[PDB]
């Protein structure tokens, strides 16, 4: 029975995502000199300005001014007529720095409470939901084509929003595609509409899914000329859903950018993606969602629950059992089970933290061992 | 079959929530002089300072400096030894202002795309999930007792986190309670732990739910003396989940504070709470979650889906049908179906947007008419 579901994405250079990227760019830069640095760096971008403010506990010395402008230039906001320019804009900092000064490290208790949810579903090749997958690929392509000379009238900022019609649990096809891209004065809308059809939408949306019925809305308002942080206002942690699973799965509140991995808000969440993906790469279920939660100063999580929503090939009991044998979910264990203390984090900050395979939380190494330990098939 | 679930809350005066409140306090103040004002005001708070920055399109003139300090004082951060003082802290603004200058207004198309999810469940008296309900009531009580002289050693900032054990769909009871409150130098932890037990936890958590087994963690780290924005960093839109359903239900990305009601991110979301609550106040199901989505410049929503997760008392079809007859979900219709253009919004900004009955989205007026129109019982 049919039903339909939607998910959005934005590009690098939508103002919130500018903030996520600059945040994670500081965290990377600090982690490069000091992997054990504890960092929380939040950022606010508005037409003139980038305020990067945080607390950081490190020996590292880094230049927040140049880190900022280099991230703004890579996105490509480089001239006033764009909205915002990486070379003349103001960058202010309010980052306060501290220098660091149980018997088994893994048993160190969790620094801040909370809840994290992870998901995987066999709906795609990457085990992510198809919506959020396609939304990302659309915005991603957009930047590819901007960035690679094909369609050099494109400017950085853009949103995509795919809406899928299922019938139960099978993707049936694509009811609507929204895609709105910022562009120059060169081009008018009919002309933009052929290009975004040819070069962005057509090569990404799978064809059997596209129909005579697919409502497509390329630049519905027309004329998007400006432009990122001019007249809008971006801050880290705002694209929480796009960062995860486009709202196919749940979420406890937490943002990721600018959090170094001691922060469970990030790690528990990466790890939950990792547990659920391995669970389904092993055929124990088809869709799995895990909630983990932690309490301040306790190190074993206060809760684990699994929802395989009717898709099991072993009982939930056996499954919750397996979750605990194969995965060290103590805060410091996460960091080890996934080897986090590395500058891997900027590339996360646009296009989605999950479904992208080459990050340590997307690897399915535990798949087999996991099949075995209750009910090898 | 048992399983357990967790949700957190924070008080007024946790730094993010400080931001939400100041934002909504500007929006209220502007709406009081100009109900049709279009406002998006985002805020950032860090030890010295409050930066309130936005775009606003209004005739109204309001004093952002005094709006800020009055909100900071009501929360109660009033002296340096607290962390932060409403009377000496800096307030900066970067709010850019514009003055305003189809045939049927209701048919005006939606300003920005996206997705919104609303939920209700019969688990409580207010039709909200019990977790997020109790988390809120805990933090809420905390401020009540701070604010009312009972426990005047309390300071503003605090987090609660209830974890519930169900067995399927029935709340069985409460496995753990975390509660951490900022406090003065007066009091030591054993003493704080009796008071927070007597006066905060005991009078709020329902007793049959509390057991010999309930793990309680009052100030687990001990000594929380300071203090809100000192050394942490708050910005609007960060407590997205606590604002909604503590992660029992889904969420498309969007924050609410500082958004005037033309913003679907807020309105579509209030309305979805309203549709789902009426659906269950009428006994058509037990738990309902609605997704609505909108596309830029279209006015009928691009999608509606309903999940009554096996709890129906009429088919989903009949239900999706009823959703469309009883509720005007066009952006401008929402505003009318709920009468939004009123300064009601600051009180929303701490303790949760939903489950609080006296807001127009919590009222169950459509309940009956809704029962009838397919399958009066
Ligand atoms: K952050
Ligand atoms: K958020
Ligand atoms: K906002
Ligand atoms: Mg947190
Ligand atoms: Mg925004
Ligand atoms: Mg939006
Ligand atoms: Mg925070």
């Amino acid at each position: 029975a049919k039903h339909l579901f939607t998910s959005e994405s934005v590009s690098e250079g939508h103002p919130d995502k500018i903030a996520d990227q600059i945040s994670d760019a500081v965290l990377d830069a600090i982690l490069e000199q000091d992997p054990k640095a504890r960092v929380a760096c939040e950022t606010y971008v508005k037409t003139g300005m980038v305020l990067v403010g945080g607390e950081i506990t490190t020996s590292a010395w880094v230049d927040i001014e140049e880190i900022t402008r280099n991230t703004v230039r890579e996105i490509g906001y480089v001239h006033s007529d764009m909205g915002f320019d990486a070379n003349s804009c103001a960058v202010l900092s309010a980052i306060g720095k501290q220098s660091p000064d149980r018997a088994d490290p893994l048993e160190q208790g969790a620094g801040d409470q909370g809840l994290m949810f992870g998901y995987a579903t066999n709906e795609t090749d990457v085990l992510m939901p198809a919506p959020i997958t396609y939304a990302h690929r659309l915005v991603q392509r957009q930047a590819e084509v901007r960035k690679n000379g094909t369609l050099p009238w494109l400017r950085p900022d853009a949103k995509s929003q795919v809406t899928f019609q299922y019938d139960d649990g099978k993707i049936v096809g694509i009811d609507a595609v929204v895609l709105s891209t910022q562009h120059s004065e060169e081009i008018d809308q009919k002309s933009l509409q052929e290009a975004v059809m040819e070069e962005i939408i057509k090569p990404i949306l799978p064809a059997e899914w596209l129909t005579s019925a697919t409502k497509f809305f390329i630049n519905p308002t027309g004329r998007f000329v400006i432009g990122g942080p001019m007249g809008d206002c971006g801050l880290t942690g705002r694209k929480i859903i796009v960062d995860t699973y486009g709202g196919m799965a749940r979420h406890g509140g937490g943002a990721f950018s600018g959090k170094d991995p001691s922060k469970v808000d990030r790690s528990a969440a990466y790890a939950a993606r990792y547990v659920a993906k391995n669970i389904v790469a092993a055929g124990l279920a088809d869709r799995c969602e895990i909630q983990v939660s932690y309490a301040i100063g306790v190190a074993e999580p206060t809760s684990i629950m699994v929802e395989t929503f009717g898709t099991e090939k072993v009982p939930s009991e056996q499954l919750t059992l397996l979750v605990r044998e194969f995965f060290d979910l103590r805060p410091y264990g996460l960091i080890q089970m996934l080897d986090l203390l590395h500058p891997i984090y900027k590339e996360t900050a646009a296009y989605g933290h999950f479904g992208r395979e080459h990050f340590p939380w997307e690897k399915t190494d535990k798949a087999q061992l996991l099949r075995d330990a209750a009910g090898l098939k």
